[PDB]
């Protein structure tokens, strides 16, 4: 889906994101909730919160934050060879916590603008392209098993 060079580019991209996995996936999580608050009803642990600052003062929230990057950043680094670290995702996220592909869009968005705003001016026109493709493919591989499932919605 993506050639060696685009791979190259999106490792290069989350070796940023490494040096404060707990920062990345907070803000993740922060844009996501506040931009869709639908998705913050997907978490009973999260869904006392109301305000951003709330969000931001919230240790459980970094906590979680820090286990979705980790798991994303497995399954980039095996370049689209990640049926296996998938599989289990795909069916947790669709059986037993019923989360529909557009909060998965919605997420990979959300990836995309706190990028661009931890690492304003590098953050490259080519590295943006690489990551929009992996986090498609990822997508989209999610989206198969989804299908399978009869995850309808
Ligand atoms: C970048 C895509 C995502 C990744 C890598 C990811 C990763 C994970 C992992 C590894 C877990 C714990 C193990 C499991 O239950 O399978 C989990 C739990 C969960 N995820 Fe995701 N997730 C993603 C997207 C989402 C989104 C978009 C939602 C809802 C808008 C969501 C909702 C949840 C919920 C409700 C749980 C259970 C949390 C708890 O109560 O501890 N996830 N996620």
């Amino acid at each position: 889906g993506l050639s060696d060079g685009e791979w190259q580019q999106v490792l290069n991209v989350w070796g940023k994101v490494e040096a404060d996995i707990a920062g990345h996936g907070q803000e993740v999580l922060i844009r996501l909730f506040t931009g869709h608050p639908e998705t913050l009803e997907k978490f009973d642990k999260f869904k006392h919160l109301k305000t951003e600052a709330e969000m931001k003062a919230s240790e459980d929230l970094k906590k979680h934050g820090t286990v979705v990057l980790t798991a994303l950043g497995g399954i980039l680094k095996k370049k689209g060879h990640h049926e296996a670290e998938l599989k289990p995702l795909a069916q947790s996220h669709a059986t037993k916590h019923k989360i529909p592909i557009k909060y998965l869009e919605f997420i990979s968005d959300a990836i995309i603008h706190v990028l661009h705003s931890k690492h304003p001016g590098d953050f490259g026109a080519d590295a943006q392209g690489a990551m929009t493709k992996a986090l498609e493919l990822f997508r989209n591989d999610i989206a198969a098993k989804y299908k399978e499932l009869g995850f309808q919605g």
